[PDB]
Protein backbone atom coordinates (compact mmCIF):
# COMPACT_ATOMS: atom_id res chain seq x y z
CA UNK A 1 0.00 0.00 0.00
CA UNK A 2 2.61 2.35 -0.83
CA UNK A 3 2.51 5.64 -2.43
CA UNK A 4 4.03 7.68 -5.45
CA UNK A 5 7.34 6.85 -7.21
CA UNK A 6 9.01 9.07 -9.54
CA UNK A 7 12.14 8.63 -11.39
CA UNK A 8 14.31 10.63 -13.46
CA UNK A 9 13.56 13.72 -11.64
CA UNK A 10 17.21 14.80 -12.73
CA UNK A 11 16.69 17.23 -9.56
CA UNK A 12 20.21 19.87 -9.43
CA UNK A 13 21.95 20.93 -6.63
CA UNK A 14 20.45 24.53 -5.50
CA UNK A 15 17.25 23.18 -6.87
CA UNK A 16 14.72 22.94 -4.77
CA UNK A 17 12.18 19.89 -4.32
CA UNK A 18 8.80 20.88 -3.17
CA UNK A 19 6.16 18.33 -1.69
CA UNK A 20 2.91 18.88 -0.44
CA UNK A 21 0.84 16.23 0.99
CA UNK A 22 -2.13 15.62 3.90
CA UNK A 23 -0.96 13.83 6.87
CA UNK A 24 -3.46 11.37 7.83
CA UNK A 25 -6.18 11.70 10.82
CA UNK A 26 -4.59 8.85 12.34
CA UNK A 27 -1.11 8.91 10.81
CA UNK A 28 1.43 6.67 12.67
CA UNK A 29 4.19 7.60 10.41
CA UNK A 30 4.94 8.20 7.19
CA UNK A 31 8.40 8.20 4.42
CA UNK A 32 10.05 10.50 1.57
CA UNK A 33 13.01 8.46 -0.12
CA UNK A 34 15.52 10.25 -2.42
CA UNK A 35 18.21 9.32 -4.07
CA UNK A 36 18.97 7.59 -7.12
CA UNK A 37 17.23 4.17 -7.09
CA UNK A 38 15.66 2.23 -3.69
CA UNK A 39 18.83 0.70 -3.19
CA UNK A 40 20.90 4.13 -3.07
CA UNK A 41 19.06 6.90 -1.15
CA UNK A 42 20.87 10.27 -0.11
CA UNK A 43 17.58 11.05 2.11
CA UNK A 44 15.30 9.22 4.17
CA UNK A 45 12.82 11.82 5.59
CA UNK A 46 10.40 9.07 7.90
CA UNK A 47 8.43 11.41 10.32
CA UNK A 48 7.13 9.01 12.99
CA UNK A 49 4.13 10.20 15.18
CA UNK A 50 4.08 6.67 16.74
CA UNK A 51 5.23 3.62 14.94
CA UNK A 52 8.88 2.12 15.82
CA UNK A 53 8.09 2.64 19.53
CA UNK A 54 9.17 6.17 18.89
CA UNK A 55 6.54 9.24 18.99
CA UNK A 56 6.66 12.29 17.34
CA UNK A 57 10.04 12.45 15.85
CA UNK A 58 11.78 12.54 12.50
CA UNK A 59 14.12 9.98 11.62
CA UNK A 60 16.90 10.44 8.66
CA UNK A 61 19.02 8.37 7.48
CA UNK A 62 20.22 7.11 4.03
CA UNK A 63 21.30 3.77 2.32
CA UNK A 64 24.52 3.23 0.06
CA UNK A 65 24.41 0.27 -1.81
CA UNK A 66 21.77 -1.47 -0.09
CA UNK A 67 23.18 -0.36 3.13
CA UNK A 68 21.45 1.32 5.64
CA UNK A 69 23.75 4.36 7.46
CA UNK A 70 23.56 5.87 10.79
CA UNK A 71 20.48 6.86 11.89
CA UNK A 72 19.55 10.24 12.43
CA UNK A 73 16.74 12.09 14.57
CA UNK A 74 16.00 15.72 14.92
CA UNK A 75 14.10 17.05 18.07
CA UNK A 76 11.34 19.13 16.31
CA UNK A 77 8.26 17.80 14.95
CA UNK A 78 5.93 20.44 13.10
CA UNK A 79 3.90 17.90 11.54
CA UNK A 80 0.58 17.34 13.23
CA UNK A 81 -1.85 14.22 12.14
CA UNK A 82 -4.75 15.72 9.95
CA UNK A 83 -3.24 18.33 8.55
CA UNK A 84 -1.81 19.43 5.12
CA UNK A 85 1.94 19.39 5.26
CA UNK A 86 4.52 20.64 2.69
CA UNK A 87 8.77 19.75 2.98
CA UNK A 88 11.21 21.66 0.63
CA UNK A 89 14.53 19.84 -0.29
CA UNK A 90 17.49 21.14 -2.17
CA UNK A 91 21.20 20.04 -1.43
CA UNK A 92 24.63 20.71 -1.95
CA UNK A 93 27.87 18.07 -2.27
CA UNK A 94 27.91 18.61 1.44
CA UNK A 95 24.45 18.66 2.64
CA UNK A 96 20.89 17.75 1.93
CA UNK A 97 18.27 20.86 3.32
CA UNK A 98 15.17 20.05 4.57
CA UNK A 99 12.93 23.09 4.61
CA UNK A 100 9.94 21.75 7.12
CA UNK A 101 6.20 22.79 7.97
CA UNK A 102 6.45 25.52 10.22
CA UNK A 103 10.05 27.07 9.31
CA UNK A 104 12.71 24.41 11.01
CA UNK A 105 15.55 23.66 8.69
CA UNK A 106 18.03 21.36 9.11
CA UNK A 107 20.70 19.43 7.30
CA UNK A 108 21.75 16.02 6.28
CA UNK A 109 25.14 14.96 5.44
CA UNK A 110 25.25 14.27 1.23
CA UNK A 111 26.56 10.75 2.36
CA UNK A 112 26.53 9.23 -1.36
CA UNK A 113 28.03 12.64 -3.23
CA UNK A 114 25.06 12.21 -5.44
CA UNK A 115 25.24 14.59 -9.15
CA UNK A 116 21.81 14.87 -9.18
CA UNK A 117 18.28 13.31 -7.11
CA UNK A 118 16.57 11.49 -9.76
CA UNK A 119 14.51 9.37 -7.36
CA UNK A 120 11.76 10.16 -4.70
CA UNK A 121 9.11 7.46 -3.50
CA UNK A 122 6.77 8.32 -1.07
CA UNK A 123 5.11 6.02 1.77
CA UNK A 124 2.93 5.99 4.76
CA UNK A 125 0.43 7.89 5.79
CA UNK A 126 1.34 10.98 3.38
CA UNK A 127 -1.21 11.39 0.87
CA UNK A 128 0.46 13.35 -2.12
CA UNK A 129 -1.73 16.43 -3.45
CA UNK A 130 1.46 17.91 -5.11
CA UNK A 131 5.07 17.44 -6.14
CA UNK A 132 6.93 20.77 -7.52
CA UNK A 133 10.12 21.13 -9.33
CA UNK A 134 12.58 23.63 -8.79
CA UNK B 1 16.75 7.99 -19.80
CA UNK B 2 13.69 10.79 -20.58
CA UNK B 3 11.37 12.51 -18.61
CA UNK B 4 9.91 12.73 -15.46
CA UNK B 5 8.04 9.24 -14.85
CA UNK B 6 5.76 8.53 -12.03
CA UNK B 7 3.96 5.77 -10.93
CA UNK B 8 1.42 4.81 -8.20
CA UNK B 9 -0.37 7.76 -8.84
CA UNK B 10 -3.84 5.86 -8.01
CA UNK B 11 -5.94 8.49 -9.76
CA UNK B 12 -9.93 7.67 -9.63
CA UNK B 13 -12.56 8.73 -12.46
CA UNK B 14 -13.25 12.39 -11.79
CA UNK B 15 -9.90 13.44 -10.13
CA UNK B 16 -7.87 15.88 -11.75
CA UNK B 17 -4.79 15.36 -12.79
CA UNK B 18 -2.75 19.10 -13.28
CA UNK B 19 0.55 19.15 -14.92
CA UNK B 20 2.57 22.09 -15.53
CA UNK B 21 5.64 22.46 -18.04
CA UNK B 22 8.22 24.42 -19.83
CA UNK B 23 8.04 23.35 -23.68
CA UNK B 24 11.38 23.46 -25.25
CA UNK B 25 12.60 26.79 -27.26
CA UNK B 26 13.13 24.19 -29.98
CA UNK B 27 10.13 21.99 -29.53
CA UNK B 28 9.59 19.45 -32.55
CA UNK B 29 6.94 17.87 -30.09
CA UNK B 30 6.51 15.85 -26.82
CA UNK B 31 4.43 13.19 -24.69
CA UNK B 32 2.46 12.95 -22.32
CA UNK B 33 1.82 8.99 -21.24
CA UNK B 34 -0.67 7.80 -18.72
CA UNK B 35 -2.40 5.03 -17.82
CA UNK B 36 -1.79 1.80 -15.80
CA UNK B 37 2.19 1.77 -17.02
CA UNK B 38 4.46 1.86 -19.91
CA UNK B 39 2.50 -0.57 -21.87
CA UNK B 40 -0.88 -0.28 -21.24
CA UNK B 41 -1.96 3.70 -22.00
CA UNK B 42 -5.20 4.92 -21.71
CA UNK B 43 -3.69 8.42 -23.08
CA UNK B 44 -0.44 8.52 -25.24
CA UNK B 45 -0.78 12.68 -26.01
CA UNK B 46 1.31 13.62 -28.20
CA UNK B 47 1.43 17.59 -29.89
CA UNK B 48 3.56 17.41 -32.96
CA UNK B 49 4.93 21.10 -34.04
CA UNK B 50 7.47 19.64 -36.70
CA UNK B 51 7.74 15.79 -36.25
CA UNK B 52 7.47 12.92 -38.59
CA UNK B 53 5.22 14.55 -41.61
CA UNK B 54 3.59 15.91 -39.26
CA UNK B 55 3.23 20.09 -38.18
CA UNK B 56 1.53 21.75 -35.47
CA UNK B 57 -0.91 18.87 -34.60
CA UNK B 58 -2.09 16.90 -31.63
CA UNK B 59 -1.53 12.75 -31.82
CA UNK B 60 -3.31 11.14 -29.35
CA UNK B 61 -3.34 6.99 -28.72
CA UNK B 62 -3.86 4.40 -26.42
CA UNK B 63 -1.58 1.17 -25.47
CA UNK B 64 -3.19 -2.05 -24.28
CA UNK B 65 -0.47 -4.82 -23.26
CA UNK B 66 1.92 -2.87 -25.68
CA UNK B 67 -0.10 -2.92 -28.99
CA UNK B 68 -0.64 0.69 -30.26
CA UNK B 69 -4.19 1.46 -30.87
CA UNK B 70 -5.84 3.62 -33.62
CA UNK B 71 -4.46 6.88 -33.59
CA UNK B 72 -6.53 9.74 -33.32
CA UNK B 73 -5.45 13.79 -34.80
CA UNK B 74 -7.11 17.09 -33.48
CA UNK B 75 -7.06 20.56 -35.55
CA UNK B 76 -6.43 22.68 -32.51
CA UNK B 77 -2.92 23.09 -31.47
CA UNK B 78 -2.60 25.54 -28.32
CA UNK B 79 0.89 25.05 -27.75
CA UNK B 80 4.28 26.96 -28.91
CA UNK B 81 7.98 26.34 -28.34
CA UNK B 82 10.11 27.70 -25.43
CA UNK B 83 6.76 28.31 -23.51
CA UNK B 84 5.14 27.12 -20.37
CA UNK B 85 2.02 24.67 -20.88
CA UNK B 86 -0.79 23.85 -18.30
CA UNK B 87 -2.83 20.45 -18.81
CA UNK B 88 -5.89 19.32 -16.62
CA UNK B 89 -6.58 15.53 -17.12
CA UNK B 90 -9.48 13.81 -16.25
CA UNK B 91 -11.68 10.68 -17.08
CA UNK B 92 -14.51 8.72 -16.99
CA UNK B 93 -15.96 5.35 -18.44
CA UNK B 94 -16.49 7.07 -21.43
CA UNK B 95 -13.28 9.29 -22.23
CA UNK B 96 -10.26 10.70 -20.79
CA UNK B 97 -10.66 14.47 -21.44
CA UNK B 98 -7.44 16.99 -21.44
CA UNK B 99 -8.20 20.70 -20.86
CA UNK B 100 -6.10 23.63 -21.08
CA UNK B 101 -6.41 27.50 -19.84
CA UNK B 102 -7.27 28.99 -22.82
CA UNK B 103 -10.68 26.90 -22.84
CA UNK B 104 -9.93 24.23 -25.37
CA UNK B 105 -10.56 20.75 -24.09
CA UNK B 106 -10.20 17.18 -26.23
CA UNK B 107 -11.68 14.41 -25.48
CA UNK B 108 -10.21 10.44 -26.04
CA UNK B 109 -11.88 7.70 -26.18
CA UNK B 110 -11.41 5.66 -22.81
CA UNK B 111 -10.50 2.55 -24.86
CA UNK B 112 -8.79 0.41 -21.87
CA UNK B 113 -11.31 1.15 -19.22
CA UNK B 114 -9.08 1.66 -16.88
CA UNK B 115 -10.56 2.59 -13.50
CA UNK B 116 -7.44 4.11 -12.48
CA UNK B 117 -4.48 6.09 -13.51
CA UNK B 118 -1.70 4.64 -12.13
CA UNK B 119 1.10 5.77 -14.50
CA UNK B 120 2.57 9.22 -15.97
CA UNK B 121 5.26 9.61 -18.06
CA UNK B 122 6.60 12.67 -19.94
CA UNK B 123 8.80 12.44 -23.16
CA UNK B 124 10.22 14.58 -25.68
CA UNK B 125 10.52 18.56 -25.61
CA UNK B 126 8.71 18.89 -22.42
CA UNK B 127 10.00 19.10 -18.89
CA UNK B 128 7.37 18.90 -16.01
CA UNK B 129 7.83 21.68 -13.28
CA UNK B 130 4.93 20.78 -11.13
CA UNK B 131 2.21 18.10 -10.84
CA UNK B 132 -1.31 17.96 -8.81
CA UNK B 133 -3.20 15.40 -7.79
CA UNK B 134 -7.28 15.92 -7.16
Amino acid sequence: ACGLVASNLNLKPGECLRVRGEVAPDAKSFVLNLGKDSNNLCLHFNPRFNAHGDANTIVCNSKDGGAWGTEQREAVFPFQPGSVAEVCITFDQANLTVKLPDGYEFKFPNHLNLEAINYMAADGDFKIKCVAFD
